[PDB]
Order: structure tokens, then sequence, then C-alpha cells
């Protein structure tokens, strides 16, 4: 059992983005 | 069993994206 | 079991996006 | 099972979207 | 049982981001 | 049993980062 | 039971950025 | 029963910032 | 019944930071 | 009942860290 | 019952830091 | 019941530290 309240992802003002991620992660990522 | 309240993604004023993701995330990514 | 209340994606005022996603997320993804 | 309530998918103003998307996300895919 | 209340990701005004990730984070990550 | 309020990730005005991370992380994760 | 209060992750006004880190850490983690 | 209260990570005003980390650690860590 | 108050790792004004680190630490560490 | 208040690592104002760690250390740790 | 006050390494104003350390240290720790 | 007070080490204002530590040290390390 599992409760949240209250999410908020990457915040604003940005000029380039390589790779911004929220969950579980099972497996991989691979950023170049 | 999972409860979510108040749920925000990636926020405002952006140049370029390069993968941005919210979920479980099961298996393989590659960014380049 | 999963239940959401307010739910919101990607914010306002963007250059470019490449992958952006909201989900379960599985399998896999290629970015260039 | 999977619920919802004031679900709302990506914000105004964008120069060019390339992969933005609201669902349970299964399966192989590419961007370029 | 586990339970949350409020969660905040990586925080605003950023030049170039290279891999900010938020999870559980099981098998292997690559930031090159 | 586990109870948890505010979490806080990496903080404003940064002028590039790369691999900044909140997980458990069992495996692995290399910054090159 | 275990209650956790007020987490807050690396703080602002930074020129870069190179590994920057939080978890429990199992396995191996390399910053070069 | 156990309780934590105000935990505070690397703090602000740097000019560059390499391997900055907290955890439990089981295994191995580099830094170079 | 444990209970522990204010954690603070290292402090402000910095020029640069190389391995700055807290944790139990099981196995080993290398900072180079 | 056990209680703790203030742990506090490395203070303010530093030209350049290299090497400052705070733990229980178990097995071995390099400095360089 | 048991009252612990005050954990504080290595104080303000250092021109460089290289290798300061605080911990139980079981097997050892190498410094250069 | 039992207290305690002040645990510190190495005192503000110096012009470079190297190999300052306190701790319990069981076992054995080189130091340079």
């Amino acid at each position: 059992e599992v409760h949240h309240q209250k999410l908020v992802f990457f915040a604003e003002d940005v000029g380039s983005n390589k790779g911004a991620i929220i969950g579980l992660m099972v497996g991989g990522v691979v950023i170049a």
C-alpha cells in the first residue's frame, strides 16, 4: 500500500534538457 | 494499491527538450 | 489498483519538444 | 485498474512538437 | 504501508541539463 | 511502515548540470 | 515504524555541477 | 520506532562541484 | 525508540569541491 | 530511548576542498 | 533514556582543505 | 536519565589543512 500527495517535476526557465525522468525505473537509461 | 493527488509534469519556459518522462518505466531508453 | 486526482502534463512556452510522455511507460525508446 | 479525475494534457505555445503523449505507453519507438 | 507528502524535483533557472532523475533505479544508468 | 514529509531535490540557479540524482540505486550508475 | 521530515538535496547558486547524488546506493558508482 | 528531522545536503554559493554524495553505500564508490 | 534532529552536510561559500561525502560506507570508497 | 541534536559537517568559507568525509567507514577508503 | 548534543566537524575560513575526516573506521583509511 | 554535550573538531581561520582526523580507528592505514 502506497499513499502520495503533491508531486512537482523539473522546474521552470530552461535552456536545454537532455534526460529528465520520474518513476520506478527498472532496466536502464543511456544519455550522450 | 497506489493513490496519487496533485500531479504536475515538467514546467514552463523551455528552449529545447530531449527526453522528459513520468511513469513506472520498465525497459531500455537511449538519448543522443 | 492506481488512482489519480488533478493530473497536469508538460507546461507552456516551448521552443522545441523531442520525446515527452505521461503513462506506465513499458518497452523502449530512442531519441536523436 | 487505473482511475483519473481532472486530467490535463500539454499546455499552450509550442514552436515544434515531436512525440508528446498521455496514455499507457507500451512498445518500441524511434524519434529523430 | 508507505506514506509520502510534498515531492519536488530539480529546481528553476538552468542553462543546460544532462541527466536529472528521481526513482527506485534498479539496473544500470550511463551519463556521458 | 514508513512516513515521509517534504522531499526537495537539487536547488535553483545553475550554469550547467551533469548527473544529479535521487533514488534507491541497485546495480550501478556511471558519470563520465 | 519510521518517520522522516524535511529532506533537502544540494543547494542554490552553482557555476557547474558534476555528480551530486542521494540514495541507499547498492553496487558500483563512478564519477570521472 | 525511528524518527528523523531536517536532512540538508551540500550548501549554497559554489564555483564548481565534483562528486558530492549522501547515502548508505554498500559496495564501491569512485571519484576521479 | 531512536530520535535524530538536524543533519547538515558541507557548508556554504566554496571555490571548488572535489569529493565531499556522508554515509555508512560498507566495502570501500576511492577519491583521486 | 536515545536522542541526538545537531550533526554538522565541514564549515563555511573555503578556497578549495579535496576529500572531506564523515561516516562509520567499514572495510577501507583511499584519499589522494 | 539518553540525550546527546552537538557533533561538529572542522570550523570556518580555510584557504584549502585536504583529507579531513571524522568516523568510527573499521579496517582503515589511507590518506596522501 | 543520562546526558552528553559538545563533540567538536579543529577551530576556525587556517591557511591550509592536511590530514586532520578524529575517530576510533580499529585496524590500520597509512597517512602522509
